[PDB]
């Protein structure tokens, strides 16, 4: 049968999302997070297969939902979460590449700000440079959580690209020269939306591939990296 | 268990896609298309929930797969289809809004070229204007199929935006002044990738909403529009 | 003596242009077309030497006029034709270069859309990518006319440059990679003006030079190519 | 019969142009200049109707040729003149509009530099601002010639637009605020080409229309303005 | 007499700067800081009046130097400090305006990242968006120092403009919508230079003026704000 | 004690500046100019160490003040001079590099217009190319003064960069190809401000360094070049 749609992309009823949300690109990973780390969990969205869930982590309300790939996709889901669902804090949890000579596969990267080759932020600031900037309380909560768990982290800039299959000569060299630590596809679209709503966002990623040396984490290594990163993010939500 | 991954985003084995592929944003709609219009069908991808299927339509090999929302998402899937899976023709089948005073909800729009607010095409052509242009044989096959089915069509330009939740003053007025017939989020990313691979692409969409008058198709009207559009696209594949 | 000027650039009286117009860059070629293919012909413009003529082709009203070289020049003449002279359809008939490895000197190219290094289309669409797109009925009429005449054609993208004497490294390689078939100087300015007026435009060109291999048509070869192209265009006007 | 073509656009033999050339948009005006002010005159180009002539003014070699409308057109002709024909000095002689509150119809404007909405100069200077700048000796020769003839002049910036039929809100107000004295379509393309060849250029125009007040010179007033301007330019060539 | 110049703009000998440097725009304020907060102090630069000093704060080496007004000025001085003088950490200490409805005159703002209307960061990252991002350890040291001193702070984005005397409609509204807390002229040029050198930077400012409400701190209020901010910065250097 | 501030950056009382002002980057050089060439001199500004002075040169009122380094710095000081202090004419007197093969160290360069990599002029002219253009009477006064003093000059374009420490491949080659004679950091910001106020500006510089050949003037050679340039500028003020 037909269900009421609070947004064109989300079947959750208003109020069905907690004020704090973790988001990852893969909806199947959102389900894994819910099934393994949330209690009191219920599925709240199924539209487009973009699974979302709401429950608790250590008693505190927490939701987790997929965001798909790229800035336009996360922008739809995050705009709706902040606007319609009255979410206050989103932490993107993801994987990334790196070009930095001192960042290695399996490293955990906490993002302070994100560059991009998208136009979406120029369009928000009269064509000027608008830094997609993580909220400091969120960054700090991630840093402090990792410290308490004795998990080392890299803290610094990400670069969110519209083009996974890059053909762009000189890009990697410039990213490395300025010590961008993470290359991914979404965080630069998230932070300005949080700003618009007077809300908060951050991002944490694990390095799956070194773009320069060609090193790549195995499936088991990616699972271990994910377990470290997700525990950092979950513990951080208790501070937010 | 773990399966071999021919790409990071697709579990299909090389050869598991037909040379002709229909793509829509919603993977659940890809499943509906497969279940109702394909024979000899098998599911060939499940990664990220982005369902894809291969079978036949009236005996001719045909695949259907979801592409997600926005240019970066379709770019990943389409690049892989043309490159790794050796696809020759992709037709995007979707829904759209319109601003044009003479285009109405439920109309079928066949896209000849697509504008965009993305930077991805400037990056391919030394910063210049690169029109995302549908292949003429594909456009013609869609037009002729609709004529044979006695289904009226609008033929003309689309506009692919990175931002579903537009805040941009004057955009709708400019799109209307120049008679853009469809507003959507992906086609401008598809056509240049087809060009790169010496392959073909097109797009057909049904109008779900009039952005100016605020008219909106009901669920049943959207189903009827989808049935008209999908039959046009399927019959067109027989010519391609 | 002094004559009334309906525009600053055209001495034709309102009504002196047919609803369908062929335009070429060289006004002396416009005169050749009129003298050899039109009946009932009269010269209707002489301002700036930009000869224009109105008569009939196989009984149907048809005009032919020069447009000069480059986007700003065609923009003046075409804006006036659509606005003041109430023209409905303009077909640009021209010559072009090519970089595509499978397009050859003397080939006839029918343009579906045109890229450019001009800013004129960004200025029309809030700085975004606005594809200069030929009207589908015009493209189809050209394609079908060539088929009936048994003249092979290439159908695809043109690139309209402001700079005949290019010094731009990498441009030809990018145009070839994305299979632009024609390099010329005007069509990208024509199509958006037709859009503004709710009117129609297209373009057909013959390849005079291969920019990569350095092949070049002789004067006699250019005359033969012109005869093929002009017959296609004239027959197409009967369908428009 | 067929004649040798030193360029694709000019039938003049190498050496047939003097080192100093006046250019105006209208080839019929080039003929008027030759017929009324040059001695020893011969027509040296007829291609595309773009008449050009070479003779003497007060015994000194001088050529005059049309350049057509817009930056791409003047760029073709001027590039060829400096490169193939070894011209040293080009003075553009034209008409213009004005928005400046203290510039009036029939005023003579001597151009020191020209702004533009074209991309051609960004493409020459790595995307940066490259001022299209008149040569100082040329500007000074025009100023001093007008002084000797007791003809008042305005000296300052022009703006060269690609779009005669402007739809651009706020442009006139900005041009007026910064005291641009002349609005025309070509000079910004001429000066950088002179620079490339280590050569010289300038521009002088008469105001035919006040864009703000709507005043417009009659045909007779335009003839008188032209006579003043052309005498200034001709006398200036004796100093160059 | 003439002294050796290690850079064109700085008479300090290599080694004469500490590894940690505070910089403010006004060199006379650099002198005030040195005279009132440093021990073991010596003047190390006088070129262009851009006073710089080196001494200790609570025993730890610390320098303080003026940077002048605007991105190009700070870029010269900071590039030299990181490159020639082997500085590791620069904290910019300044004043700012605000547009944010919840930021007030006399507030202390700690900058996490800075937007800009300059092109300098696009030029470093292939024309893309490169966020000028403060180092997290520096931000944290400033935050923790203010907490220990019981001084409230605002933490968030700055905007560095090239134009003190703005005429730009809509800028303040956009800055407020996205909750930029500080409007100043230099920090966006500092952070990318620190990145290039593998070094660290941050910025702290006091609000002298509310751009919207027109409130303005008196000289005495500015002195009190400066005393709070400088103590935070000095204590932070002990952690860096 | 506290003094009244007519601007945030200048302690001069309204009326304390002459209508004609020389400006140089280094305030200590402004003091040298005042002390050695002005009579009736008084210091009128000390804020930020940006020394300014007013007196007479050969009996005519003249001021001299530092402007600091870069477009944003000169923009502050010059905007205030034209607006608050009612200055009519500013001549920037400076040093520069050159890339031109025929310009040599110690040459005096008189600037007719200035290119830039700044965005400040695009922001004034709706994103278009706005040439920073010197006033012709000022240029002419400088040229004629140098002639009377028998000092050779180069007259032509400058390029004002935001980045002293360039890392930009191909920039020098392009500047040389188009015969830019002076590379400096401020003049492109000055001329448009003079335009806004209906006032006049110019620039004269001496070549301290050849960027290509690596030649560099010694301190004594720079003093001699400065003496030549300053005498030209001072004599020019008598004509303005
Ligand atoms: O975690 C999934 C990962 O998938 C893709 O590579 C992109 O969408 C990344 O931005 C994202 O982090
Ligand atoms: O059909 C689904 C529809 O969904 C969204 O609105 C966008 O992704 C469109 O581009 C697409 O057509
Ligand atoms: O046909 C003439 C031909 O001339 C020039 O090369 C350009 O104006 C082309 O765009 C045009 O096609
Ligand atoms: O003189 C002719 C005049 O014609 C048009 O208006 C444009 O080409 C101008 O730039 C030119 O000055
Ligand atoms: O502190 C001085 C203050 O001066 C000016 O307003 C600008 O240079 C600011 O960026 C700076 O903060
Ligand atoms: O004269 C001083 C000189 O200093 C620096 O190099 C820049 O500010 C130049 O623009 C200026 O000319």
């Amino acid at each position: 049968h037909h269900h009421h749609m609070a947004t064109p992309h989300n079947s959750a009823k208003v109020g069905d999302f907690a004020e704090t949300v973790l988001m990852c690109g893969d909806p199947l990973r959102a389900k894994l997070i819910a099934d393994n780390y949330l209690e009191n969990a219920k599925q709240v969205n199924s539209v487009r297969g973009m699974l979302g869930f709401t429950g608790t982590y250590k008693g505190k309300p927490l939701s987790v939902m997929g965001h798909g790939m790229g800035i336009p996709s996360i922008s739809i889901y995050a705009e709706e979460l902040y606007n319609v669902y009255k979410v206050k804090t989103i932490i993107r949890v993801g994987t990334c590449g790196t070009v930095d000579p001192n960042v290695h596969v399996r490293d955990v990267c906490i993002v302070t700000a994100s560059g991009t080759d998208s136009n979406v932020n120029r369009m928000r600031l009269l064509g000027h440079d608008f830094p997609a900037t993580a909220n400091f309380e969120v960054v700090s909560a991630l840093v402090e959580s990792a410290k308490a768990l004795n998990i080392p982290t890299q803290v610094g800039k990400a670069y969110s690209t519209d083009i996974f299959y890059s053909k762009e000569q000189g890009l990697n060299e410039a990213l490395a020269q300025y010590h961008f630590i993470a290359v991914e596809m979404e965080s630069a679209g998230l932070f300005p939306i949080a700003d618009y709503y007077g809300a908060r966002a951050g991002c944490i990623c694990t390095v799956s591939d070194h773009i320069i040396t060609h090193e790549s984490a195995t499936p088991e290594e990616r699972q271990t990296s994910f377990q470290n990163m997700i525990k950092i993010a979950l513990e951080a939500t208790l501070k937010l």
